[PDB]
């Protein structure tokens, strides 16, 4: 499964720019590990994947698997793009917070896919 | 074209990790962010691109489109994995010497992906 070794890939990725403080570079590996996740079960599936959001393709597997309504909620989360708080403490907790939020969004659909791909 | 968007923000990634001494994670990055470029070719022409690595996506559009022997070169040493030279300058300069490299080809590679999309 190539697409979800590149998955895997992404999310570590997300992890090393969260440690690192970059958020919205955090953010950006997120969508890309949980977009490289949905399309591995595609590609074991031999299926086509249209799109490009991971609303997009969980939407599509819909079809065929049942997908917990959390993790739809969390790939919205995650399609959303990469003000009046207080620069400082306030807007780097509220960034930090985001940050892990969508990283381990990107964590729970990888894992969704893995026991998925595991069974079929 | 999503996929030439997500290639330059993939580019802009790798450039962050260099800037900040992440040399493998800045390989990573340019990996894909080569990948995506030369997918969005196939989209724009409406072909399906088989295959997981830049030299597979180039190799096919090479049936289409002269594709200049550099940028073959180039991308076979993108696709390859991201000790024997000493810790501290000697090896920290070969690494950062070589991420810059695989910056470096994956832009050469966006800006060719470029020329021909404004072409066709």
């Amino acid at each position: 499964h190539h697409h979800m070794d590149a998955a895997k890939d992404d999310l570590e990725h997300a992890k090393h720019d969260l440690e690192h403080g970059f958020y919205n570079w955090a953010c950006f590996s997120s969508q890309q590990a949980a977009e490289k996740a949905v399309k591995a079960v595609f590609q074991r599936m031999g299926a086509q994947a249209w799109g490009y959001s991971v609303p997009d393709f969980l939407g599509e597997l819909s079809s065929r698997f049942e997908i917990p309504e959390e993790l739809m909620d969390h790939a919205l989360e995650l399609d959303k793009a990469c003000d009046a708080l207080p620069s400082g403490s306030p807007r780097n907790r509220y960034s930090r917070i985001e940050a892990e939020r969508l990283v381990n969004y990107a964590e729970k659909i990888i894992r969704f896919c893995e026991d998925l791909l595991s069974r079929i």
